[PDB]
């Protein structure tokens, strides 16, 4: 294969996360290339399915999706990427960031994610796990999706009952995402369980604009999440709604105390 490295081109320098399947550490690639490296733990999860990941990342090729760099398809397992600096979008959304992120900056993360959603969406694939502790941040609030191999609160009805996953279901997740981006990482649906979601969300139910969130993007948001998935926006819409916000649709927009 072309995306073999020699293992001793890799170095593991500090460890960032860990799974029931394996770890993801930041490094080194021949010595000058930071990549960030994800390795499975022999015995926990089948080679063939931890690997089923980077031959999609194989095809995949966007710059608002995570970059393949190399992989050592034979046990012990590490997949490489390009490494992201500031971790998952939830994280940081949280974090010391937090209070200083307004619209135009988290506006413009949304609108990122469209495009490499758009993307995926141009070649016909599906994520169905969008939200935003699966995109990561870089230098200069760069957003990348991640993860390309129950999340009830993100997950479209069709989807989680009827397992009927698409595009459009992503969507609805996005919509979804688009509460974390203005909240600054709260959880969906306040003070509601898995099974009331469900049965309020089956019955009408979504949530109020968000504290300070201009309405033309709770329209965004209820657009996301129609009863019918072919109602629902593409994503090439999204991305040019989100990247023409400040003039086409919120162009008299004052900053706030948080958005
Ligand atoms: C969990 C985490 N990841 C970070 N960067 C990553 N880049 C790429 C990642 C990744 O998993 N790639 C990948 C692979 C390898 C295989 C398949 C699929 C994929 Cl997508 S993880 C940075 C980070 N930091 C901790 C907190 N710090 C506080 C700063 O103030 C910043 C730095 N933590």
């Amino acid at each position: 294969d072309a995306w073999e490295i020699p293992r001793e081109s890799l170095r593991l320098e500090v460890k960032l996360g860990q799974g029931c399947f394996g770890e993801v550490w930041m490094g080194t690639w021949n010595g000058t290339t930071r990549v960030a490296i994800k390795t499975l733990k022999p015995g926990t999860m089948s080679p063939e399915a931890f690997l089923q990941e980077a031959q999609v990342m194989k095809k995949i090729r966007h710059e608002k999706l995570v970059q393949l760099y190399a992989v050592v398809s034979e046990e012990p397992i590490y997949i490489v990427t390009e490494y992201m600096s500031k971790g998952s979008l939830l994280d940081f959304l949280k974090g010391e960031m937090g209070k200083y992120l307004r619209l135009p900056q988290l506006v413009d993360m949304a609108a990122q994610i469209a495009s490499g959603m758009a993307y995926v969406e141009r070649m016909n694939y599906v994520h169905r796990d969008l939200r935003a502790a699966n995109i990561l941040v870089g230098e200069n609030l760069v957003c990348k999706v991640a993860d390309f191999g129950f999340p009830i609160k993100w997950t479209a009805p069709e989807a989680a009952l009827y397992g009927r996953f698409t595009i459009k279901s992503d969507v609805w997740s996005f919509g979804i995402l688009l509460t974390e981006l203005t909240t600054k990482g709260r959880v969906p649906y306040p003070g509601m369980v898995n099974r009331e979601v469900l049965d309020q969300v089956e019955r009408g139910y979504r949530m109020p604009c968000p504290p300070e969130c201009p309405e033309s993007l709770h329209d965004l948001m209820c657009q996301c999440w129609r009863k019918d998935p072919e109602e629902r926006p593409t994503f090439e819409y999204l991305q040019a709604f989100l990247e023409d916000y400040f003039t086409s649709t919120e162009p008299q927009y004052q900053p706030g105390e948080n958005l």
